[PDB]
């Protein structure tokens, strides 16, 4: 499982939830303010 331990941290993140990289993912996208639309 990768839920936690094993992660094999990728030098950019380590726990990696894949939900959460969904919204880090969207939060990535929307981290510059009026940069999304």
């Amino acid at each position: 499982k990768y839920y936690g331990n094993g992660v094999h941290c990728t030098k950019s993140g380590c726990s990696v939830n894949w939900g959460e990289a969904f919204s880090a993912g969207v939060h990535r996208l929307a981290n510059g303010g009026n940069g999304f639309w």
